[PDB]
């Protein structure tokens, strides 16, 4: 599992704001992670891939791309449920940068039950804070149905 | 002016539902409970048509009524008892109950109860956007029994 090498090259790569190598660095950890043939021990190299999509995930996030990000921190949740803290996080944070809020909310929820919440439960916060804020307007918006009674 | 049950019945909750639009609270629900009246006393050997469709209609709107003077428990009681006459197409009586149950501080009752009915009658948003809030406020109140310094004192 000498992969651990390879992401800390990335991990350098990321301190130093260069984003993009430390995103090659850490797809060469996980294709020399996911090159194993399938009858090898899958435990060890899976701790190490939750690491990398986790760290690439924010890597992706730093450089403002979304979808990539959501999708390594969703690998790195299914490598690592618990303990990953993290990744749940991040997921959390790049649906709603995608303005996908409810399935954020879904997602954090999801991820507390787990965990910490501290990161967490001030993103969840803020989530259906903003939640809050959107169903403002809508009301607003065409201007009660609940309390008429029929 | 039909001699049938119904149609007296109907006419109690017309009655009901003016004095509601009046804001006659009181007099509407002393109307529904005559209509309940009617209703309920119905024999077992009689057709259960359209005069037990009145039931979750009268209890929903008494429900509300309860609701308008503050009265928690008994509306509770009274969509509880709509949604047991009619689970689906009937989202006011399982809203009106959730609500309830979030006024008597029941929050994870509410919710669950918001849930439940959600499945159980609808995919409808009205009851949804009730969940969001019941869950917001859960979060929000464990966050400060949870979490429990200078700055904060006074002098």
């Amino acid at each position: 599992a000498n992969i651990n090498k390879l992401r800390e090259s990335g991990n350098a790569e990321y301190r130093k704001q260069r984003y993009g190598d430390a995103i090659k660095l850490y797809t060469l950890g996980l294709q020399m992670a996911l090159t194993r043939p399938a009858w090898e021990p899958a435990g060890l190299v899976r701790d190490e891939i939750h690491q990398l999509y986790s760290n690439r995930a924010q890597a992706y996030m730093q450089l403002g791309q979304w979808p990539e990000a959501a999708a390594d921190a969703e690998c790195s949740v299914e490598a690592k449920r618990q303990g990953n803290a993290k990744a749940w996080y991040r997921r959390g944070k790049c649906l709603m940068e995608m303005r996908r809020l409810q399935e954020a909310r879904e997602w954090v929820a999801r991820g507390l039950e787990f965990e910490e919440e501290k990161e967490l439960a001030e993103l969840l916060k803020e989530i259906d804070s903003k939640l809050a804020a959107e169903k403002a307007s809508r009301d607003a918006h065409d201007n009660p149905t609940v309390e008429e009674v029929d």
